[PDB]
């Protein structure tokens, strides 16, 4: 089983899942003095006003809040896509301290977190699906910031004592995900990979350029989860990020000057 430890970490996992060492992997660090603006692309369209969030679940690795997605109501369109994709999940990764715990980073700066909200396009049918497929999914990622409480995270924050150990899950209804996303949707671009095993390359990726905010007491809430299950030695769910891979032949497109 991979995981994030010393012994079934990021570097190790070349071994069972040999596109790890691919030609569009994901993360990637973002060097602003190479991203080049085109002026072409598009401003991303968030429509999430309908969204519909189900539960919460800790898979071992982080924790996902899942929504409905049998209808185009909580949708991605814009930006360098072409088509509508349909949100499905949303997760974070974070860091043992508030040094490190994003990504991408931006200029090798590292933020304390960072969030993904995973779309699957429409023309595929079902994220199964789509994730055969390099443009089966869109990706906006999000860093998080350590400095004021956002109001938007609290009620994640507050179930997290519900759903501590591998495999728990818990209700999760009436969480509107626009709380998390900053007033700014300029973003960079590049075409990348899923970041955890099976790293299948089938990803748009959307990284905004704006962070929102975390209080280091809500980011301390996300390391009180634990990688384990019952019966498991205790693991504290804490440095669950991919470092940085190389960019290759790949360009990094700016939505903004
Ligand atoms: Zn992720």
């Amino acid at each position: 089983h991979w995981g994030y430890g010393k012994h079934n970490g990021p570097e190790h996992w070349h071994k069972d899942f040999p596109i790890a060492k691919g030609e569009r992997q994901s993360p990637v660090d973002i060097d602003t003095h190479t991203a080049k603006y085109d002026p072409s692309l598009k401003p991303l369209s968030v429509s999430y006003d309908q969204a519909t969030s189900l539960r919460i679940l800790n898979n071992g690795h982080t924790f996902n809040v899942e929504f409905d997605d049998s209808q185009d109501k909580a949708v991605l369109k814009g930006g360098p896509l072409d088509g509508t994709y349909r949100l499905i999940q949303f997760h974070f990764h974070w860091g043992s301290h508030d040094g490190q715990g994003s990504e991408h980073t931006v200029d090798k700066k590292k933020y304390a977190a960072e969030l993904h909200l995973v779309h699957w396009n429409t023309k595929y049918g079902d994220f199964g699906k789509a994730v055969q497929q390099p443009d089966g999914l869109a990706v906006l990622g999000i860093f998080l910031k350590v400095g004021s409480a956002n109001p938007g995270l609290q009620k994640v924050v507050d179930v997290l004592d519900s759903i501590k150990t591998k495999g728990k899950s818990a209700d999760f209804t009436n969480f509107d995900p626009r709380g998390l996303l900053p007033e700014s949707l300029d973003y960079w671009t590049y075409p990348g990979s899923l970041t955890t095993p099976p790293l299948l390359e089938c990803v748009t990726w959307i990284v905004l350029k704006e962070p929102i905010s975390v209080s280091s007491e809500q980011v301390s809430k996300f390391r009180k989860l634990n990688f384990n299950g019952f019966g498991e030695p205790e693991e504290p769910m804490v440095d669950n990020w991919r470092p940085t891979q190389p960019l290759k032949n790949r360009q990094i497109k700016a939505s903004f000057k």
